[PDB]
């Protein structure tokens, strides 16, 4: 038996693990048992006040955040702000799998931490992006998950074949576009609704994103060369779904990039190489933890672009981290992940 | 090993048929497989030029909507439009079980028939809508079942418990909002989302709408009175979904009223009837076959409220389909349809 | 040369006064000048932190509301659309023109405010829906103003003639789809974009809301009889627009209701009757002062059916306010509002 | 009194062309008449069969799009279906006034337009963007005009200062979201409401798009160097607006660059550069002629970033037409141009 507690329950991190531990054939199996679901604020409301959809969970009621609350969980997903699993994993038994959402345990470097996101530095854990060379083996058996965020996701799958092949230079461009759900739950001004639709906006650019250094440490692990990241995210009127273009000067042809980007996904299960003439769209991949991925050559300008299109609460965070917990607990990996996403 | 073939699968309907086909326990340990995908001038091309989101499909050719093609499937889906299914029925084999999404068997009177479709009555088979009154009977073990139309679908299930009670007056008023898909993939220039996007509007109003007449139907199955029908549909910003608001003038109690809504839904696999304080909406069901409503009184205007929530494309044509699906085969009821809505 | 402040110019109503302000002709040839734009928080603050849309203004910046700065104006707006102003309108000069957004001084019945607001009544103002019988002269030199509701400026607009003429029953039902931008600047989850894109959902229904006595006030104007409303609102991914949809049982014919509101509409500017065959759009109204106005019977209901659209922040908020000023100052009514919408 | 004609009235071009004659100065008074409206197909119907929101125009009779009918006319625009609009060119009188929102005139070398285009060269006809050094000039008095298309004019406004001031290497990277509406109104099914609503997806990427001949050429006209161009479009679920994210390397310090803007753009009254911590947005000047420009520098990737944000329909097409219309016929530039837009 498997006991699973879930912090931060009411965000949509939150919601979107839930859904898929509701459909986790461990779940319909008993294998798996939903056990608490914590929050801060929301602690004392039933959870369909927050997640409407999650239907069977609805009579549920949002206990506070303590380490009282998780303990005797085999596992404890971490669906809250970063620097809270810091202090939160540190209280629970070591054998516990600690699934973590937030950016805490991402970072290997404690200096580039400290210079974006203001705080002293946890450490680092397994990566949870299990089609990255070497971290599938990471993940197998382990019990601290680091999940990735949702931007260094979509770029990091559209560029590491390429990078590591050494098919392009090693200074990327990244423009991405996101929904609105990878903003978060809470309510601020600029993500009401009446702002968001009809309306497009980049914000974070000239390199301050958090997310810049997270492509970047992904790509160094690679290469040897210097890497460079131009990131600049792009807010659209969407619920989900994150749409990566990504370029970088090549003199490769795309006969040999081509060729590159089939032979590291071509076992892969959750990525999907568009047929020549298609490409990735997002919603496509609404729902499902797949990533949809095109690649191409602007011979004209020697540059190499290439286009995924992911979800960005599944293959972007949920799916990631229930990937992992496949992985970690040593259930087949597609386990509960859909490849196929809900279409128009 | 139950071979289904899905006429009109490069549709909006065909593919949310196959989607679902996809996840039933039974496509997975291979009681069912599927087998032709027809369709019309998109013949010859592959299906995921059609829809990119089912990506284990997407090789598929689609053939020819032919009865040799069709021939030695023991399920037929037909998502065409109407006029097709009434000869394509004495057509293929007795035996094989066929679910036709339009609405050439829906109705049960010519005279109405032709006042709205302008062809001749091609008469009647079971309807689509288990939770009706006597509809899971009548599809267990049948071979020939009409689907609902999606707006129906929504007004039948928020409004005929009040009414086989006795407890509202059969003059009853819906308006229903919309999503674009349920228009279809047709290209109308009106149904282009520079058009679509930031507008809504209402049309087929006045009661010349097809579904006004299918609604005066259903209900009339459910009451010895004479039912009139005030039906309006509005489009609106969305992709998916259906709220349907319906009122009607009452003198009962909103406590006999709660009560009648649940006798009738307790029991029922995919209606959720909102907590107290709560109230439906479609983003809570989008990509699931539930049903989510509410009910009300409005004590000063002396009119009962029930708002409904449907996805237009599961619940309202394709988690229908494969719903009545499973009664024919007597499958379990809910295999491969889910209440857990994708959201947000 | 009028001095003009406005009252919450940072909220959405504020920010749609100052576009049309800064459009006005007056503004341009030196007879309106634009004073103090203050709020509650985001004090000391620039405007294009608030309306990025408005540059002219962007310098401009925010002060307190207090009647210290409100003093000194010839007119100002109090745009706390739907909230409290009674208090300031008595901290200032009498001679001054006080527009207010908010409910405070529509409401002409004591108990009902109370019962539907929870407040003292403040009283009454000339309700500014100048082509309502009776409105127009009322607002011609007045220096109070309350401007109507977005809904029953809608539904008004709709119901009215029928009513009047005696051609419908009074017991009418209205159901209007709205975008945000009605439910305010206020920062609330229930209102994150990621909420509102892809999903519908009525709120505050069965006669909770408190736009029905507003209805029912404008309707009662217009005829002896008792009125019920049964009105019901529908939000939609929209960030701007109202279509209402409004019905009575009817005896009399197409023609009768079709004349009527031609006799009350072909002088009125602001009124566009869709020609046969037509039908209301709000994404034709968009940006614009129109109301777009449909009507049909449903024979076999016996309904009429009434379809209206307007902008919700124009014709249904600072539009009213801006035309009832031209007549407050005895200024040409369609100074500075347009007929045509912004589309697509 | 000029007598204008709108060839293509029943298109987005044509009918926001249209929007903004209505509100033209020159038509309020007399010396701007609005004349033949025309149509490839939609000859006979009224015109608010397709511009519901022009209703002052909506009794009109689009008229067939014959040299018989546009003649007669001093200004006649030309919104005609990407392109073959050099034939009915020389069949107008060569004193008449064109202006062409096709692509036919825009570009300068034959070689390249045969390359993308797949036709013989038409000439090249001064390009309608007075903010282009020297553009300006050209256009005074001019009776030949080409309208720039909606992505270069944002990239240029974007790129073009730093470039020109041989600040960035001359090697830029543009990647542009755009709503559906800069597709115009052909029907295809990938511009349904339900697809474009949910979905982005960048399409005609590495350099196949005929926007990157136009946006090499413009940039070619400020700088000795070759310059490369690397063009990336992403369609979003928006209806008007383009986010244009361009990028080159750059070894200048931030505060030469923003001299180089400030320079460029203090004088020029459509062009808004942000302060110092504000970054544009799409929704800001959605139905205005108005461009809101960025600039920054991530010097840990040695890349300079532009964002530039239009109106596709305004700027992007038929305010540049009426724009440059203005100056050909000698009246004030901004005359019917705001740059004011209608937000949320
Ligand atoms: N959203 C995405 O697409 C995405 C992608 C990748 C990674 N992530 C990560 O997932 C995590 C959740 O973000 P979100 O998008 O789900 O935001 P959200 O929707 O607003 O919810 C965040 C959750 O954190 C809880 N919480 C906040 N402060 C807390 C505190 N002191 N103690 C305990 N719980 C607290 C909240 O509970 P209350 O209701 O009580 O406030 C809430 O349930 C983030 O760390 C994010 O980095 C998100
Ligand atoms: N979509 C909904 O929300 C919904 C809900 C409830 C019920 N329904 C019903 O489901 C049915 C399918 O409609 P839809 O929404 O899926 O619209 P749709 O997207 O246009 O699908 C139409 C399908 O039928 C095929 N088809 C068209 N004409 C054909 C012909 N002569 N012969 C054979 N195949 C033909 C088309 O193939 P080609 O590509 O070759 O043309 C296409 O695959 C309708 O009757 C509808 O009333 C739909
Ligand atoms: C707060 O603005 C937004 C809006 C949409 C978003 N989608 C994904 C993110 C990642 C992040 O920046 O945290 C994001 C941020
Ligand atoms: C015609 O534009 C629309 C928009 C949304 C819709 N949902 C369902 C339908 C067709 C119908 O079932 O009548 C429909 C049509
Ligand atoms: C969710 O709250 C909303 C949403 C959209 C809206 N449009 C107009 C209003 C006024 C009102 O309902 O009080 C409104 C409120
Ligand atoms: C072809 O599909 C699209 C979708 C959205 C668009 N917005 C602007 C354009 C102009 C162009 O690319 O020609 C466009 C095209």
């Amino acid at each position: 038996a498997t006991k699973v507690a879930v912090a931060g329950a009411s965000g949509y991190a939150g919601g979107e693990i839930l859904r898929l531990l509701l459909g986790h054939p461990a779940y319909a199996d008993g294998r798996l048992r939903i056990g608490a679901l914590t929050a801060a604020t929301s602690a004392g409301s039933t959870l369909g006040e927050h997640h409407p959809h999650l239907t069977p969970l609805a009579h549920r009621v949002v206990e506070p955040t303590e380490a009282a609350v998780l303990g005797g969980h085999d596992a404890v997903f971490l669906a809250l702000p970063h620097g809270h699993s810091a202090v939160l994993a540190q209280q629970l038994s070591p054998e516990t799998l600690i699934i973590d959402c937030g950016a805490d345990f991402r970072l290997t470097d404690a200096a580039v931490w400290e210079r974006f996101y203001g705080s002293s530095h946890a450490g680092s854990w397994p990566y949870g992006l299990p089609e990255l060379p070497g971290a599938r083996d990471q993940l197998r058996g382990t019990r601290r998950i680091a999940v990735p965020g949702c931007y260094p996701t979509a770029a990091l799958l559209a560029l590491f074949p390429a990078l590591a092949a050494d098919l392009i230079e090693p200074a990327v461009t990244v423009v991405a576009v996101s929904g609105t759900s990878g903003a978060g739950r809470a309510a601020t001004t600029d993500l009401l609704g009446a702002e968001v639709i009809g309306s497009a906006r980049a914000y974070n650019i000239a390199g301050v994103h958090r997310h810049t250094p997270e492509i970047a440490q992904g790509l160094r692990a690679v290469t040897d060369r210097d890497v460079s990241v131009s990131f600049t995210p792009v807010l659209i009127p969407a619920s989900r779904g994150i749409l990566a273009t990504c370029t970088a000067r090549t003199r490769s042809p795309l006969s040999q990039l081509r060729a590159a980007y089939e032979k590291a996904y071509h076992a892969e299960p959750f990525i999907y190489l568009m047929p020549e003439g298609q490409l990735p769209r997002t919603g496509a991949v609404i729902g499902s933890n797949a990533a949809h991925i095109a690649v191409a050559v602007d011979e004209d300008a020697q540059t190499f672009v290439a286009i995924a299109a992911i979800d960005n609460l599944v293959k972007g965070t949920a799916g990631a981290a229930v990937q992992s917990m496949n992985l970690a607990l040593g259930w087949p990996e597609t386990d509960g992940l859909s490849v196929v996403g809900v279409a128009p």
